[PDB]
């Protein structure tokens, strides 16, 4: 029993946290093999080849905990600077880099001066948007999964946005976002809420006992979508549908005789009630976050 | 800016977590140096946990009885004993992985950081609290039993929790790493029940402190309170009493902000009596209590917005 944000464990990723610092700018940077990735605004109308162009590799100092890491060479891939270094990290995991999509969630290894200090769960928002905790220095922090014994690396955190969430890039350098790495006037876009989440959380407080919420009613697929379009929901799709298929065998409520429980919740409210402890319908827990949760799968 | 609920890194405990089996069942352990630390129900039977006479059960026991597995590899038991509610496993080998660490005993509205564990291997991490009445609201499984809470604040790590059983309404129920329960529960399968929780006034008064520094007041109001007309305000909400040793820990927090721990007292009167009325705090529609003043400090900045 019990339903908490969960994070992966993080040590695979704590062995290959360094510090990059290039002249007044100080950051993390991701330490794989003989390669230290970091956000390319480290070297900061910034035309970032030109920028980069005056540089050496002696200009980058690089840390990892008490040993200084020698710079033999430095390419820009995108928004990220990939900065070549004499020694191999020992500490180097299995790994791959994986782009995510809206929904999905990830764990954040917190870092400043190249050490984590806290790690934590959170979702790309539909708006890709990230609704992190960051402060100054956290800038190069990444976001992870892990598949058995890989490490899936998928953000970088580069900025906050003055709303106070986060923007970032995959570990290519590609943003999620219409967002720049530069100091000009950009905002999240309105956001909505990842509908197929709220439904497995839903399904995750039925496997814990909290029931009060079922109602003997159905919906379409179409009449729901008509609902949720209304709410600022993200529309739910058959693909949707199709993944919470495992909870609704395992629970034995069908996703439109769910569907029919958020459309009520959605035009009623809670009424004085809770549901996992929340008085608000949570979307950052994916199906597959709650299937793991609720079946113990390790790392 | 923003608020989240927030774990230490997990790698210093990862390094330290085994497998360990007696008869048919299987739990984990803290190999720390050359010891293994777990629940000593480890030696029990589904049966034998009504009225369980563990020092009868473990004189029977020899060390080769004990399987203890590091990853791939098998540990071999050269000595056992028992303090407390924890049995300690003397194993030839020392964990290279040992951190810098301590066995710290907490009390409750103390924060910590929980690896979950299953068959020596870590699934997850989580933020969570040491309830009033002494039980944890965790996220546990059956074969989690050994996984432990902890901080690590600085380089060193500080155990402060094992788990041992799961309670009838769905809370935790566990160890000091010194085999002292926390609460008056006993590891054995009897009628017992968690004493009914308290909100942990403290720890909501850091939450709306820490609002404050990431730009949010809408909760403050004009009035102050007396201590005493505070807390039998809150005890008809099941809040905590709030001592003077709560108000002094507040402190930092008071000057940092502007707003004195009195004042803050009184905006949580406020929200008691109204509810939020539509809006959220910190992105919660809930009072908070699971960030300590201290955890507060650490997660946000030192310049209010
Ligand atoms: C105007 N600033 C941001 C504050 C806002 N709104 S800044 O401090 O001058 N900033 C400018 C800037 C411009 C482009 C890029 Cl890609 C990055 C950055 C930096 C940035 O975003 N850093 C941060 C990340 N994450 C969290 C933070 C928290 C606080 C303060 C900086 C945080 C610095
Ligand atoms: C009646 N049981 C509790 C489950 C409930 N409600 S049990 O499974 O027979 N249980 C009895 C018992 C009695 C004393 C002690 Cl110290 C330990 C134990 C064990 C225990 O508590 N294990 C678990 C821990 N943590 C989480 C769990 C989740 C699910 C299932 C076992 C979980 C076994
Ligand atoms: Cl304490």
């Amino acid at each position: 029993s019990g339903f908490r944000k969960m994070a992966f464990p993080s040590g695979k990723v704590e062995g290959c946290m360094v510090q990059v610092t290039c002249g007044t700018t100080t950051l993390n940077g991701l330490w794989l093999d003989d390669v230290v990735y970091c956000p390319r605004h480290v070297i900061c109308n910034p035309n970032y080849e030109d920028l980069l162009i005056r540089k050496s590799n002696h200009n980058f100092l690089v840390q990892a905990g008490n040993v200084q890491l020698r710079v033999i060479g430095h390419s820009m891939q995108n928004c990220v600077l990939k900065l070549k270094v004499d020694t191999a990290n020992p500490k180097t995991p299995k790994y791959k880099f994986v782009r995510i999509q809206p929904g999905q969630t990830f764990s954040v290894l917190a870092c400043y001066n190249g050490s984590p200090s806290g790690v934590y769960q959170c979702a790309m928002r539909p708006n890709f948007t990230i609704k992190g905790s960051f402060l100054n220095g956290s800038c190069g922090s990444v976001g992870f999964n892990i598949d058995y014994d890989c490490v899936s690396f998928c953000y970088m955190h580069h900025m906050e946005l003055p709303t106070g969430v986060h923007a970032g890039t995959d570990l290519e350098g590609n943003f999620y976002g219409p967002f720049v790495d530069r100091q000009t006037a950009q905002a999240a876009g309105t956001d909505t809420t990842i509908t197929v989440n709220v439904l497995a959380w839903l399904y995750a407080a039925v496997i814990n006992g909290d029931r009060w919420f079922l109602n003997r009613f159905t919906t379409t697929l179409n009449d729901f979508n008509l609902v949720a379009m209304k709410y600022n929901y993200e529309p739910l799709t058959q693909d949707h549908v199709d993944i919470l298929g495992p909870l609704s065998a395992q629970t034995g409520i069908a996703v439109l005789d769910m569907c029919a429980s958020l459309k009520e919740l959605l035009q009623n409210g809670m009424n004085g009630r809770t549901i996992l402890g929340s008085a608000l319908l949570e979307d950052e827990f994916t199906p597959f976050d709650v299937v793991r949760q609720c079946s113990g799968v390790t790392f």
